Order: structure tokens, then C-alpha cells, then sequence
């Protein structure tokens, strides 16, 4: 093709820019296995969260004659760490897409990203329904994994290639070659057919641990079910604390205390407590769109008043009825298939059916749950569904034997008297009530928390939560909601989102604008001195309240100030109003807040959090937690938990390693003690949990496409050993780290 950078001249070029990170020319051995010049980028990723290179090209290049082309870089990891970079791609007018991959250590191989051509002709998906998408071609080279951006950028001008590494808790060492443009190869008109076989597994890729076959699966069954012995973990007290103490005062629930100088749960007997555990230990999510529909009449429609929304339902039970006007609404998400069972089949009973969807080709529709399936082929039936309660039996005894000391967030409300291991519940405040925006709401629309019917909903969801947990001790605690859209950090603008999209509204109607209108009001009195603050030239208060388009203004410190008191008085009214719903129905148990994700917690926000929740809790996909971005603690002092974080690698036949990525399964292993570690050393931290006990479906999860390898366990139900054994280091030593 076109070859860009191939450093043999050996010159840093001076259109590459370094940030945080050491460049120089090497010579290293090269894929074809010749001795070569490459440019070794040595990122000091333990000291900055942020560090990597840029090629600015001094105008951008035109690449509009690359109708089907992809960027290719040779790359290999140098050291004790695999790297996984982060490609940002930026046209001359801002579009950005963004792909990742893992770099191994050891044998350096090609990588390509596409720019243009076969399957680049709130959907975060490939057209297929799949996060990221098998390659549309056969090579050894290694496809860059899609993330997220916009798919088809200008290439009459590309303006930056970046490559970066980002909140590591190492530093990491790459070297470079032979960054070219090629032209795609054909497109396998195949790429999407027969994806999956009888088991849920890649039917084209052969991998170790794959089940060829029934018997494998039965025998990988008893191997796994000779060792579960149903015992916790030495000197773990009944409810998972720690024995050797000290042991504090009772309540006969958990709570928080803090405990020389590090914050702790303490369980219901009074003993120290850290929280570990997995997430989504139900099946609501393991299902896959097949591509057919069902007639709507034959459709139990949503009740209004539900709490659940549709992706947390439990797994629909598909009517004859409704089978018998099955059709075909995608070809492409049923090519994909090479087995599904007809109505007839023992097997038949693991089809589900979604009545919408967040992301994907299809809005609604049939789905199969792989997962499911193999349970009943693992287990068999002593009664009807008994492979269900004995998948439960199993579950718990692998947590105790794994060493966790609770199942995570949204675990099956089956599992809430197991009374063997502690639990965390959940409940989604939904409904009919009004909304207000950030300008950029990712999982759906933000609550207008001043309409009396937001809190008539908060009190319903907390109601059914208190009556699935009976007022428990073995419940730690209570989460409401997840990852809502308070505002990005990207920017003022961006992080200010809900007060100016929300001030561009007019008061009637919308009860969180007259809230930040009185206070407005309160602040300054007249509109001549609104006016003077804001630059503008408003006639009149009620001209104000009709909506100003402050979109449009430079943030200014007036205007930031201004801001901050919105937003804190609007996370103030949500965390009110959800803490007290909580309480009402659920007096003895700790509220959890609402699992912040490091594009949601402006910190107006987390203060307000920091204020009603007993814990706060936040999600974070990275390798860690990196010291100055968690520093912000210290001022709180408030009990923190990780509700999400997960490592995944493609080596076991995944099309995508997760949000964070590791070069096989042992690096996960390694990946995931180092996030733990930094966890663990953390005093503000008191607990973590893995998203999530399964793998998500090889062809998307049906809410919105993610099919990733972030699983303890496969498709199959057969457990990663070098999770298990890394879980069981860390699961070992959370209480001799935090107590001494
Ligand atoms: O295009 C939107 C993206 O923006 C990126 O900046 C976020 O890191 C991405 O973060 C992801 O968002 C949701 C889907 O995967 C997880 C990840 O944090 C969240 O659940 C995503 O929000
Ligand atoms: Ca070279």
C-alpha cells in the first residue's frame, strides 16, 4: 500500500508528538523476523493517567482515494506488561472514532483499523448487532476492536493518529513499526455466517477449553463438582467477615465504620468486613437476538407501573402461540446461527423475547440464551427446571470456595435467602414521570426530580426491593440505579449539561427549571442584575423563564458558579429523594448510591452522593485506581465501593475483550490482581465488584450488542481457571491488607 512511517531513515519524525512518554529509533526484530528500525515509545503510564503519542501531520492528509482501506501498525510490548492502547482517529472538523487492543509481550504482529469500506458501509454496534464484529477477512494480522465514535470520518482529512495509554497502574514500553495505509483485501461475503454452534461458542475458531462435544461438557461438570465442597474460606465469620477481629459492636446489620485509619463494612456480628464479588448472577442477560419476530398480538404487553425496566426482566417464557407466528425480521442475525432448537426440542424452553432494546438492528424480537441451554445440558432435570436451583447451589458454592464474600449487583432476588452468602439488591427508579437532559443522556433520559411522581416512583421501586430482601441481614446493602447522565467531564459545557440544557426550557411544565429559576432569582433579584452576571439582555424574569439559550455562551466563572449551584441543587433533590424512599422501606440497610461511571460524576454530584448515601459508589473500567484520580477522597472521607471493573482477552473465541484488555487469559488473571491491589492499598475503599459472573454472548447481549469476554465463567458455565486463581490470591489477603 502506502507506507507511512517505517523509521529507517532512523529519525523521530517531527510530526509525532509525546505526551507523558520517551521516544527513540531501535533497532528490535520484526515480524518477518529481520532485525529493523522501529520507534520505541517508553510511557511513563505509572506516573500519568494519560500518556501516549500524536501524528499531527503539518496539513491533514487526504485519504478520500481510499475508498477501502485500513491503517496498519506493527506494535509489540517490551517489559513485564502486556499494553493496551487506545487508537483515537480525528478528522479536520472533530469526528473521532476510537478502537483498542491488547499489545502483547513477546512476538510482534501487524494490527489494522479500519478507516473505510466493508462493514464501516446510542448505537454503539456494528450494523450485525455486535459491539465489535469478526474480521471481514482472513489474516493473521490483529483487527483494532471497536469502542465507540463515528464510523465513517472525512478522509479528505485526517488530522490526528493518536495511540495512548491511559489510567495504568504500570509504566508501559511499546516499539513501532511500519505504520502504512493498505487496501482492504475482499470483503468474506461469510463474515457474519455461522458465527456460533450448538453450545454458544465461536464455531469457526477452535481455542483451548472449547467443549467439542455433550461428554466434554460432562466431564469438565464433574471434575469442577468433585472439588465445590460448599466451604467458606479459613477464618471468615458466619456472614463473611473477618474472625480474627477485632470484633466490633452488633447491630445485626451491615454498615460502615472506619477502622485505624481505613475505611470497612462491618458485618451484622460485628466483624470487620470487605466486600468481593461479581455482578449480573442471573440469566436476564445472557439471551441473543436470533433475527425472528413474533406476531405483537400473541405479546404480553408492559405493565406502566413496573419497576423493572425490560433488559433487567427475567428471561420471557415464549408461548406455542406465539411460535407458531414466528418470521423473519433479520437475515443477518439468523445466519449467525448454527443451531436453534425447533419448539419441539427439550431445548426450546431457553428462548426468550425482548420487547425492546437500547441498541441494535432490531428494536424488539426472539432471543436464545446459550448460556441457559447449557446449564440444562450440564445439569439435566430431577423436576422441571431443577438444573435452575441446582445452578443457584453451584453458584454459591464456587463464591465460597472462590473466597468472595457477597454476589454483586443484580443478583436474581432466588438468591436472597440463600443464607449462606451476604448479597447486594437493587431497584431501578422508572416511570412515567418527567424528564430533564444532560445534552448527551447515554443509557436513556435523567429523572426531573422536583415532579412529585419522581418520588411517588422512588417510593414504589423501594418498596419492592424491601419485599424481595425481608428486611435480611444477609442484604450489605442497597444500589438505586446505574450510570445515569449528571454530565461528562469533557468540558464545562459538557460537565454543566443538565443546568443549560435544563435553562433553555421554559419553567411551565418542567419543575426542575422553576427550581434553579427561584434560586436564580434568590441570587440576584432583578433581571438587570441576572442581566450584568450572564452578559445578556433579557427584558424581563419572564422573559427568563420562557428558556435562554446559554448553549451558545463562552462559560465564564459567573456563569460555572452559576452552574455548580444548579447542578449540586439538582443532585441534592435526586439523592434526598431516592435516600428516603430507601429508608422508609428499608430502615436498617445501607443506600449505596447510584454507581457513578468516570463519565458521570461531576463532582457537585458525588458531594450530593457523599451527603444521603452511606456508600458511595462508582463504576471504573480502567487498570486501576490511579492516585491522582481518586485523590478527591481524602476531602470526602466517605465508605466507597467499585461497583463495576473487568479485564477480558480474545483468546477463548470472543470478538471483543471488554472495556479493558489483557493478552490471554493468564494476563487477565495478572490484570485483575493489579486492579485489586490498588483497590485493596486504597483507605477509602470498601469493596469491589467484577462485572460480570458470565461472559456476555459471543453475538451481543439483546439490550444493546456488548459481547464480551468479561466473564468468571463461559458460555458453557465453565469457569476461567486463572480468574478462579486469581480471585483466590487477592480473596485471600483483603483482610491481613486492610487490618495488618
Ligand atoms: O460513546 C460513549 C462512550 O464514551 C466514552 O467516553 C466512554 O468511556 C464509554 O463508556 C462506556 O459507556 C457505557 C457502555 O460501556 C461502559 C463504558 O463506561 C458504560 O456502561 C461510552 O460512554
Ligand atoms: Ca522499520
Amino acid at each position: 500500500s502506502h507506507m507511512l512511517f517505517d523509521f529507517e531513515n532512523d529519525q523521530v519524525p517531527s510530526n509525532i508528538h509525546f505526551l507523558n512518554a520517551r521516544a527513540s529509533i531501535e533497532t528490535y526484530t520484526g515480524i518477518n523476523g529481520e532485525p529493523s528500525k522501529g520507534l520505541k515509545l517508553a510511557m511513563q503510564s505509572k506516573q500519568h493517567s494519560y500518556t501516549g503519542l500524536a501524528i499531527v501531520p503539518e496539513q491533514p492528509w487526504d485519504w478520500s482515494e481510499f475508498t477501502s482501506a485500513s491503517l496498519y501498525f506493527d506494535i509489540v510490548s517490551v517489559g513485564d506488561h502486556s499494553t493496551q492502547f487506545y487508537l483515537d482517529v480525528t478528522d479536520q472538523n472533530g469526528a473521532v472514532f476510537t478502537r483498542s487492543i491488547d499489545i502483547p509481550v513477546g512476538k510482534m504482529q501487524s494490527y489494522y483499523a479500519k478507516l473505510s469500506g466493508h462493514d464501516l458501509e446510542n448505537d454503539l454496534n456494528l450494523a450485525s448487532g455486535l459491539r465489535s464484529n469478526p474480521p471481514t477477512w482472513t489474516s493473521d494480522d490483529r483487527q483494532f476492536v471497536w469502542m465507540w465514535g463515528v464510523k465513517n470520518l472525512d478522509l479528505s482529512g485526517i488530522a490526528k493518529i493518536s495511540l495512548s495509554v491511559q489510567s495504568a497502574m504500570h509504566d508501559k514500553t511499546v516499539i513501532i513499526d511500519n505504520i502504512r495505509i493498505q487496501p482492504n483485501p475482499p470483503q468474506d461475503e461469510n463474515f457474519l455466517v455461522g458465527l456460533v454452534d450448538e453450545f454458544g461458542q465461536n464455531a469457526k475458531v477452535d481455542y483451548k477449553g472449547k467443549i467439542h462435544s455433550l461428554e466434554e461438557l460432562h466431564a469438565a461438570r464433574d471434575v469442577e463438582l468433585a472439588e465445590l465442597d460448599g466451604k467458606p474460606m479459613p477464618s471468615r465469620s458466619k456472614f463473611g467477615g473477618w474472625l480474627a477481629g477485632p470484633k466490633l459492636k452488633a447491630t445485626g446489620y451491615f454498615r460502615t465504620e472506619k477502622i485505624n485509619g481505613k475505611w470497612m463494612l462491618v458485618d451484622p456480628e460485628g466483624y470487620p468486613y470487605f466486600a468481593t464479588g461479581l455482578d449480573i448472577i442471573r440469566l436476564s442477560n445472557s439471551s441473543t437476538m436470533t433475527g425472528y419476530d413474533y406476531d405483537q398480538a400473541t405479546v404480553a404487553q408492559r405493565s406502566a407501573d413496573d419497576v423493572t425496566p425490560e433488559d433487567s426482566k427475567g428471561l420471557m417464557a415464549v408461548s406455542e402461540k406465539s411460535f407458531a407466528t414466528r418470521h423473519l425480521a433479520s437475515p443477518t442475525r439468523a445466519a449467525m446461527f448454527n443451531w436453534l432448537p425447533d419448539y419441539d426440542h427439550p431445548l426450546a424452553n431457553h428462548y426468550n423475547y425482548r420487547r425492546s432494546a437500547h441498541s441494535g438492528p432490531l428494536k424488539r424480537g426472539e432471543a436464545y440464551s446459550f448460556y441457559s441451554a447449557n446449564l440444562e445440558r450440564k445439569y439435566g432435570e430431577t423436576y422441571p427446571g431443577s438444573y435452575l436451583d441446582k445452578w443457584r447451589e453451584v453458584t454459591v458454592d464456587r463464591m465460597l470456595n472462590w473466597g468472595f464474600t457477597s454476589l454483586g449487583n443484580w443478583t436474581d432476588p432466588a438468591y436472597y435467602d440463600n443464607n449462606r452468602i451476604p448479597f447486594f439488591a437493587n431497584g431501578w427508579v422508572i416511570g412515567d414521570f418527567k424528564t430533564v437532559s444532560s445534552g448527551a443522556d447515554f443509557w436513556g433520559a435523567m429523572p426531573d426530580v422536583f415532579d412529585p411522581e419522581f418520588k411517588v416512583r422512588a417510593m414504589e421501586t423501594a418498596r419492592v426491593v424491601s419485599e424481595e430482601i425481608k428486611n435480611s441481614p444477609w442484604c450489605v446493602g442497597v444500589f438505586i440505579d446505574n450510570e445515569k447522565s449528571f454530565g461528562r467531564p469533557d468540558s464545562d459545557k459538557a460537565q454543566y449539561g443538565i443546568p443549560i440544557h435544563t435553562l433553555g426550557r421554559p419553567s411551565e411544565g418542567v419543575p426542575t427549571r422553576q427550581a434553579f429559576s427561584k434560586l436564580l432569582k434568590a441570587k440576584y433579584k432583578t433581571i438587570a442584575a441576572l442581566n450584568n452576571a450572564w452578559g445578556l439582555k433579557l427584558s424581563s424574569w419572564a422573559e427568563f423563564d420562557l428558556g435562554v439559550d446559554v448553549k451558545a455562551l463562552p462559560v465564564t466563572d459567573t456563569l460555572r458558579a452559576d452552574y455548580s449551584m444548579l447542578l449540586s441543587a439538582y443532585a441534592d433533590q435526586y439523592f434526598k429523594v431516592v435516600h428516603g424512599a430507601v429508608e422508609h422501606y428499608m430502615p436498617n440497610h445501607l443506600y449505596l448510591g447510584a454507581r457513578f461511571p468516570d463519565w458521570g460524576m461531576p463532582m457537585e454530584v458525588v458531594k450530593a452522593a457523599a451527603k444521603y448515601a452511606d456508600v458511595v459508589s462508582y463504576n471504573s473500567y480502567k487498570e486501576g485506581l490511579p492516585k491522582q484520580k481518586w485523590a478527591f477522597l481524602a476531602e470526602l472521607d466517605k465508605p466507597s465501593i467499585i461497583g463495576e471493573f473487568h479485564i477480558g482477552a480474545m483468546d477463548h473465541g470472543s470478538y471483543h475483550p471488554g472495556l479493558i484488555h489483557a493478552a490471554s487469559q493468564a494476563d487477565r488473571g495478572e490484570m485483575y490482581k493489579d486492579y485489586m491491589q490498588s483497590v485493596i492499598d486504597n483507605p477509602y475503599f470498601v469493596g469491589a465488584h467484577w462485572f460480570q459472573y458470565m461472559d456476555s454472548p459471543l453475538t451481543g447481549r439483546a439490550y444493546d450488542g456488548e459481547n464480551y469476554n468479561v466473564g468468571f465463567v463461559d458460555v458453557t458455565d465453565t469457569p476461567y481457571q486463572e480468574m478462579v486463581d486469581a480471585a483466590k490470591e487477592v480473596n485471600a489477603k483483603i483482610y491481613t491488607e486492610r487490618l495488618g
